[PDB]
């Protein structure tokens, strides 16, 4: 039981899903584990949907995270007080993000304006309630019931001012309902959206490249990493931040150092990754990740604010580099290691890559 | 069952009572129910008092947020370094302010100046040790033995420089100690402390009214809603803010709707509330009030820094119409519900009312 | 059981290393003591010891540290992946130079004992980042332990240094050459450079005791040091909203706390005698007294700090009592408060000339 890999087999739960796409949530990460436990306020949701699609109007009680790891998106947030905010989002080209933070119980919707590529998006939440995620859809379709179809017919026509007859015909009505909450959309209205929409760093070579951005308001982190067939991620770890990875595509080999189960006992969690795999590596632990065949993932990092890379290998962020060249150093070196400072600081420097090395 | 519903025939408990008041403390949210999990941390406390009386000096290890649900107070806090701060609360006047913050570990009195008036309060408290709530008494009395005396000897006679029966002669002597807490005081004493202590946004209409305040710093509001009979607070709910109501006098039937028992699958959670019965409001859930009779609560928003007040019915703030005026509002309306985007926007048209509602 | 509050050092302290040389060692869990110390659960305690002239090597944790010298001096070092380093020099009693330092997490570092004839004694408050337990990678390869690097594939590591295992294996981890420990002895010649560049980078007391406290606003923790006159005492008093992690660094105590019996109006004494590395915990708002038994000092953590307050019930000093006796009407209040009258309170309450620390022999 390596209690840090959880396999897309198992760990993923439907929600919904039909013909035009899908919605999944990942398990507590507390329930795997009690060494996770500082993982219990947070929990993932996967969303795919094919080309020309619109998800039906919702609100949920978690403060989300939207990512776009594939595609493009049209986002509008509704509020109150008639005030709407439109975003568009796309997972590469420069000129538009690629996330939006959604607050808790603001209603919102979702467009797939492509008309060949499919949206792809993965999202941390954040429960208010309680460490579970409750999603309340507006819509009454085949697939579920709208929520003021709750309330009791008096308190309905008392509200409405109407009979229940005539609300019931308007709203209710099983005639006329769609299927489900990922419905098909047509071409032409949302051109006119996508346009009112659109109005409103990297460290990498041959081998990968790594994205990241740090909102500080949420205090969490944003991963884009990429790497070829062959690379390597050498030896590493985050000094303070938390980090959930996904794999988008492809597949690799990860290695993490962690605890023997308090004691100076270590233990390697070797684990192979593939689609939709997720992978969590505690603050301060040492991991490493071959490139099994080309694979991009997306990660999130809690406790983001003031977060260091420590590399093991290579000439960028050499921690052991860094502490040979302390003023007494070199004595510090030859009294870790079995070399001397001298023989320990020649192989350090024997690597001329940094970060993603080749190793085949 | 419903597990947001705290009936106050079973579920508050006596701290102290005697012919002139007393003190009851709210049950664990935690213990009714896991659902209520992100409440472990709050509690609620409630006293009551006779004209004319005073409670006397303790510290408790916990904040207070202290309201007058009735009557009026004057609260003094009591500093170590010679200070105190003076403090006249009523429910109804528009001159004096009904709430205060006392923070943890402060020494303070509380005294009910009114010749006529009872005394009514309800206070949200966060204690910081654990869940327990712990109030220390200065008092001695034929109820309680003071902290002090808690305390051996030698201690006690070194720590006052004087032979113990000197000290429990003037502190602890069984002759001369009050029967309990809650104390009968003469008019003639508090005639001097009024003067030195009176020195130093609603929506509604025919229907009920609602008025609001938000402690920026406690990220916490308090709510005071008075509703005439036969009134309906319309279905509506909460962005981010999960709500605790307290029913001060009066009757009242509730609706709130949330997950039946993680899916789409709603379920109603109706109840029928009167006196001191609390029900907890999760947030992001939708919820409807029918008064049953004219009906006064009082409410205690927690995490409410940014919340927003999502309405379902009505001319004011009502989301449903918000969406209608998007882009193409009419087209997702349209395909939200079952009649068309231009039926279902008449129809939210015939309540020319905004929050109560008339459901006689 | 019994007494909740009082942690034997008998039987609450694990030991991480120990050799010839020093010694680390980690408080028990708070919560897993008692569950009425629930708000403690991310936060424990570490006990470090070293002989003169001993290097302590590299390591990074997976917890945020505050570090205080109980005795001795210390040359710290943090290390930067940006090339970069920050140097301390740490001492417990002069002046002149700090007595603590907050460590990040997972930053590396080490720690020297430069003193010729000194022991160096630390005491540590620390908040783990993953879970309740406290983890320490340590870089080396000796006897005792072996590198995190040891446990990577040997191909990984190849691909990672671009050289051959064997040439790896050689230079960095060949137990026949290797120390046997993580607390090394070292020469006072080699530390020649670093000492000289690490030595160029609120008291409240009286003849009975003296309190000195200082509160890192950033981490909302406030650090006191104590130390009392062998019959001295620290009359009854409370803290208004700060948990007080009480350690004795050396000598003798006698410790009474007033709490709950176990929410009624019903109090509890819970006492102890306290001596050299024993932990006893003050629960905020809770009413205490401290004796000494013999020449007494203590180091203790001050958690949710931010705006506190001490209020004491005896002395000339922070006197609550007296405090309600000079209210508009306090004189009436007290009155009814306890037993006699307002005035005769009055007079008891002003006896004590003394504050804060008062003979008790
Ligand atoms: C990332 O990797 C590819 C392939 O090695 C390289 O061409 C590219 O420049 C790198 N960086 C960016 C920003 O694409
Ligand atoms: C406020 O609410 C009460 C209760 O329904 C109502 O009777 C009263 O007319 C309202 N009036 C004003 C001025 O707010
Ligand atoms: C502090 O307390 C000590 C120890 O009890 C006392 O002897 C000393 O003179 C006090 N004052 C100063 C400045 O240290």
């Amino acid at each position: 039981d390596n209690p840090f890999y959880f396999n897309s087999d198992n760990s993923w739960n439907t929600l919904f899903k039909n013909q035009y796409g899908h919605i999944r949530v990942l398990q507590r990460f507390d329930q795997q584990s009690k060494r996770l436990q500082n993982l219990e306020d947070y929990r993932l949701v996967e969303f795919r949907s094919k080309p020309e699609t619109l998800l039906l109007p919702q609100q949920a009680d978690a403060e989300l995270l939207l990512v776009v790891r594939s595609g493009s998106a049209i986002l509008v947030l509704v509020k109150p007080d008639d005030r709407r905010e439109y975003f568009f989002l796309t997972s590469d080209n420069p000129i538009f993000s690629d996330h939006q933070k959604i607050p808790a119980g603001t209603i919102f919707y979702l467009v797939n304006p492509d008309p060949k590529e499919d949206l792809r998006i993965i999202q941390l939440a954040m429960p208010v309630n309680n460490p579970q995620i409750h999603e309340f859809f507006l819509s009454s379709t085949e697939a579920q019931q709208s929520y003021l179809q709750e309330f009791s017919k008096h308190i309905l026509e008392a509200s409405f001012n109407s009979k229940f007859e005539e609300i019931n015909r308007v709203l209710f009505e099983e005639e006329g309902q769609q299927e489900g909450v990922i419905v098909n959309i047509d071409s032409e209205q949302i051109k006119e959206l996508s346009k009112h929409a659109k109005s409103s760093n990297t460290i990498g070579n041959e081998f990968g490249n790594l994205t990241e951005r740090t909102d500080n308001s949420l205090n969490v982190l944003i991963s884009s990493i990429e790497m070829e067939e062959g690379a390597l991620f050498v030896p590493h770890y985050y000094s303070k931040a938390i980090v959930i990875l996904v794999v988008n595509e492809g597949e690799a080999h990860v290695e993490l150092v962690g605890p023997k189960g308090e004691t100076l006992e270590y233990e390697s969690y070797r684990a192979e990754l593939s689609k939709d795999d997720v992978f969590v590596i505690p603050a301060a632990y040492p991991v490493a990740i071959k490139a099994t065949s080309n694979v991009n993932f997306t990660g999130f990092g809690i406790n983001a604010n003031n977060n260091n890379r420590n590399l093991l290998a290579g000439k960028t962020d050499n921690v052991i580099s860094s502490i040979g060249r302390a003023l007494d150093g070199k004595d510090v070196l030859g009294l870790t290691f079995s070399g001397s400072g001298d023989e320990v600081m020649k192989l350090i420097n024997k690597q001329s890559g940094s970060y993603f090395v080749d190793a085949h």
